[PDB]
């Protein structure tokens, strides 16, 4: 059985909480993300059920086990909880906290203001939530490598929503298709990853958030983005984006890793934005 170390402590599949398969009922599909299908389920505790296809390479199965160990070891309010696993029956399950708000990218898309609602403060709270998750990862020396709106989840649609990081598939692969639009130069050029990798990606997530769910670098392909960013190019501000928010982005995208803020600083600047009336009184565009 494969080992895993986080915050020092070592763990193995033996440490995962096995839930009796009989206690698990599937309700409906939620979609699949390359790894396999995910269902809403119950154990009554509401869960999202990540499944391993019974037809898979042993490498797929190892990846699956590792993902289980990674998420079970985190303990933070802005990282999705693992209720447990069911590995002793096929297909194998990983059981996650059900985030009723769905993923962040689709939420932003479906909830953007129209003549038929969202405010700057809602976007800032999401940004703060994920920054807090990233800060917890940073201080535990875990590099996520794929911070992006599609990998974040919301507890609910309404104002009290809490955003959390919900997928760790990229980190799992590296621990043992590239998200180039979320990657800093040293990452996609040299394959160098550090805490400052996630800072760059967070800047891109911020853009995704305040653009309300647009794809980064609109109209550019991966290679054009690679060349654009390598030559010092950066995204323009999203529509109606307050200058203080855009400036967090541009600081996250500093070419030198050492010139980019750590997450404690990012959280400070996000806080300041939420206090600033000229920021939060700015109306979002209505499509
Ligand atoms: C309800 C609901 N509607 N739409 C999504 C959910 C949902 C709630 N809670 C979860 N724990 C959850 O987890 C999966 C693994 C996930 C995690 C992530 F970060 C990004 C995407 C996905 N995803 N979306 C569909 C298939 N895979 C999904």
């Amino acid at each position: 059985n494969p080992n895993y170390c986080f915050a020092g402590k070592t763990s193995s599949i033996s440490d995962l909480k096995e839930v009796p398969r009989k206690n698990i009922t599937l309700i409906r599909g939620l979609g699949h993300g390359a790894f396999g299908e995910v269902y809403e389920g119950q154990v009554p505790l509401q869960v999202a059920v990540k499944t391993l296809p019974e037809v898979c390479s042993e490498q797929d199965e190892l990846d699956f086990l590792m993902e289980a160990l990674i998420i079970s070891k985190f303990n933070h309010q802005n990282i999705v909880r693992c209720i447990g696993v069911s590995l002793q029956s096929l297909p194998r399950f990983i059981l996650l906290e059900l985030m009723a708000g769905g993923d962040l990218k689709s939420f932003l898309r479906e909830t953007r203001p129209r003549p038929s609602s969202l405010a700057m403060l809602d976007l800032l709270h999401v940004a703060r939530d994920i920054a807090c998750g990233c800060q917890y990862l940073e201080e535990n020396h875990f590099i996520h490598r794929d911070i992006a709106a599609r990998n974040c989840l919301l507890t609910c649609p309404g104002p009290g929503r809490v955003a959390k990081i919900g997928d760790f598939g990229m980190a799992r692969d590296i621990y043992r298709m590239l998200p180039v639009k979320w990657m800093p130069p040293e990452a996609f050029m040299e394959g160098i990853f550090t805490s400052k990798t996630d800072t760059w990606s967070f800047g891109v997530l911020l853009w995704e958030i305040f653009s309300l769910g647009y794809m980064p670098y609109p109209s550019k392909s991966n290679q054009e983005v690679l060349e654009f960013v390598t030559s010092g190019g950066r995204m323009d501000p999203p529509k109606n984006c307050p200058g203080p928010v855009y400036r967090i982005m541009t600081q996250c995208w500093q070419h030198q890793p050492e010139d980019r803020p750590n997450f404690a600083i990012i959280l400070e600047r996000i806080e300041y934005c939420t206090q600033d009336p000229d920021v939060i009184n700015t109306a979002l565009p209505i499509e």
